[PDB]
């Protein structure tokens, strides 16, 4: 019979990812997992319909239930408003989501042999985490019009003396400045986020800043991570063999176009259809998986005028991949976690030997002299990844 | 030979330093005679001149506008021990740029024979960013706890001030900053770039993410466009290139979807292939040099006696942007020749197959690069050199 799973909150999504959605639970996942499945439909015309409570409430689900698999969603702009006569312009599902769970965002490009990559000696993916930087977030910019001085001030709440920086003196005309901030409290989440994505895949750890240019806003990023590392996460990530450390900027795109892969780079500051995205909650018990990419409206277009169409399911597949992967460790549920295993292989394993959608076949032949016979489109594709993935589990018993 | 007039030339440290005499011995002079002002950048000379010669070096660019620099050692703590430094002296680059201004615009030179990142591209991307000096600096400070961070314009007669709150710290401390931009840097960004698009006949794109920073970024846009409605957009439209702002995103998309041929003003293969041109606001002066370091792994196979095989296309085109900028402004046409002839005698050399290691390792795969693939540093120039006797032989008859 079937794994036990457990508790997986799932949002179904928009356009042609939706349909690759459903393929993928029905052919990929369903027949092999028995999931409490916590379903919430993020499709547009229900969002609509809920007036977004349904994205609300997924959110709590998913900080409840600390798994979130997400299908890509429409983002409204005034052109969704009138495709779908929508009562307002919904704010992103992504978000919302964020905004209730918190976290860091990190993005990994899915490796297979035979496609062809920035680096050729890039044999392990780089996973990159940016600072997130929010929806409530908002720097201050603005016009300067004439000669004067622009200065940026802070005003202690406990009374003592305030404190005046000159940003500029206008002499002569005019330009723009702004202000800018963040939290401690952002920056420490930041830190213990990417230290647990670390410590979970196995990787060492960097992070870049240019500390030598911002050496207070900069060196706040740096000191925030040294302390947490070395008070928290050093003994742990000695016992893996890991290490963490800070990289200048300049240092690090240099280390990393001469490097295997195989580490996570943490930053402040490709087939879209081979980026997988996770956001890590800094608790390390939260994530939320999904594809880097949207709804592919493009695609679902000519599906919908009865075209054929190939549509890379594989960072679809990865969000589930890496949302199972990681409810098998809080669980300790070892026959989940080979499953989810040997479907990423599977999947890797396929591309790899010459079957594959039109966007991959285009990387290795190039778009001019990609031919029809050179790739699968969507469903000979999932059909493929279904016949491979019963054979591999049949070999697994052995 | 060609009378080439004064160019300023600057030497520099290890693999490049090497690979620099190679190129005034082989490929430069014995076709052009130059008021040659050399300073000596290598590392030693300017521990023992306390930089001065650095100085001197930048002076020399700002009175005479043509600069073709050699790569540079720039020291870092393992190297004030190598050489015993007095100080950590700072980056030549860096010092030379604050003196000279201008905006630095980077170009991988093109061999149809070599892949490249989109297979689609066949003519140059040429990427612009603004040197902002030193002095061009953000205002950080640490937030030690809950308060309130403002920003504050006061116009000089003191009347019409604003007050924008940035952040109400209300659980805890941080960090903030303030930053500003120059109206006379943007205007100075923009003419160097619709400049270039000139200079090379490609349209000329502006980017920004103006969708957030309405304001700061709206600027630029709005600058860019006025220059160029009211200085420009004629003399482009005589050479049927445009410009047009764009927003980052879009921009990427279109970039990857097109066959290259743009100049890319940026509001923020192999390295031997990379060039960089300083241009400065006056429309004078620029400063030529390759996009890349000493190569100092190769230098220490080098000096073990090893053979190597560094690639001198993005010094070789240091030499012949400057000397074609020396050309433009003295109506120098036999210079001017002979600089396009020299680019020309380089790219067709490579996709004749004759290549150096790393150009060849991009084709077979570094696993699989023979040695009768590629030629050693030595061999590569001097197929050069015999490439461009015979080219400008011809030119003649
Ligand atoms: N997380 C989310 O929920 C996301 C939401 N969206 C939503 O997606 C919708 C469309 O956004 P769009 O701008 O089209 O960006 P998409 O990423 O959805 O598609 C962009 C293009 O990238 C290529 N592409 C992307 N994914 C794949 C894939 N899996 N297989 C093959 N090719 C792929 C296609 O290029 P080609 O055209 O060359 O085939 C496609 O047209 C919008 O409504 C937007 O709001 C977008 C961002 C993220
Ligand atoms: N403008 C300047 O003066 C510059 C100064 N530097 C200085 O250069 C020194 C070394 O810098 P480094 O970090 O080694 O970076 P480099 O750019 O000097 O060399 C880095 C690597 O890139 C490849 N490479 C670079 N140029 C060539 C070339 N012309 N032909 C073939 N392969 C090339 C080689 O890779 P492989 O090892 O794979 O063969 C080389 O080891 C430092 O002291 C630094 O300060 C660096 C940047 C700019």
């Amino acid at each position: 019979k079937k794994i036990s799973g457990g508790s997986v909150v799932e949002m179904q999504g928009d356009e042609m990812t939706r349909i690759i959605w459903e393929l993928i639970k029905e052919k990929l996942i369903f027949p092999y997992v028995e999931l409490d499945l916590h379903s919430y439909d993020l499709g547009i015309e229900n969002r609509d319909a809920t007036n977004d409570q349904v994205t609300k409430d997924a959110a709590e689900a998913i900080k409840k239930h600390n798994v979130g698999v997400k299908c890509a969603t429409i983002t409204p702009d005034e052109k969704r408003v009138e495709e779908f006569k929508l009562k307002q312009m919904w704010k992103s599902p992504n978000g919302t989501i964020r905004n209730i769970l918190g976290g860091t965002v990190f993005r990994e490009a899915i490796i297979c042999k035979n496609i062809p990559r920035l680096v050729s000696g890039w044999v392990k993916p780089i996973i990159i985490g940016q600072h997130a930087y929010g929806d409530q977030y908002r720097a201050t910019d603005f016009v300067v019009p004439g000669p004067g001085k622009v200065e940026i001030t802070y005003t202690p709440s406990d009374g003592t003396q305030k404190v005046t920086y000159l940003v500029h003196n206008f002499e002569e005309g005019g330009g723009v400045a702004m202000g800018m901030y963040n939290q401690d409290k952002s920056i420490e989440d930041f830190a213990h986020s990417s230290f647990q994505m670390a410590l979970s895949k196995g990787w060492p750890l960097y992070l870049s800043t240019k500390n030598t240019i911002l050496k207070k806003y900069d060196g706040r990023f740096k000191d925030i991570f040294q302390e947490i590392y070395d008070k928290q996460y050093k003994s742990q990530f000695e016992a893996q063999k890991i290490w963490y450390e800070h990289r200048l900027i300049d240092d690090m795109v240099a280390q990393a176009m001469k490097s295997e892969g195989g580490f996570i780079w943490a930053c402040k500051n490709g087939s879209l259809g081979m980026m997988t995205s996770v956001l890590v909650c800094p608790d390390g018990k939260t994530v939320e998986a999904e594809a880097a990419h949207g709804t592919v409206t493009r695609h679902y277009r000519m599906y919908q005028k009865g075209q054929e169409t190939s549509t890379n399911p594989i960072a679809s597949i990865f969000a589930w991949t890496r949302g199972l992967a990681h409810r098998a460790k809080l669980d300790n549920n070892k026959e989940l976690a080979f499953f989810a295993n040997a479907l990423e292989e599977v999947s890797i394993e396929t591309i790899e030997a010459g079957f594959m959608t039109k966007d991959l076949a285009a990387c290795i032949k190039g778009l001019p002299n990609v031919q029809r016979s050179d790739y699968l489109n969507t469903f000979e594709f999932m059909d493929k990844l279904g016949e491979n993935l019963k054979i591999k589990l049949a070999q697994a018993k052995l």
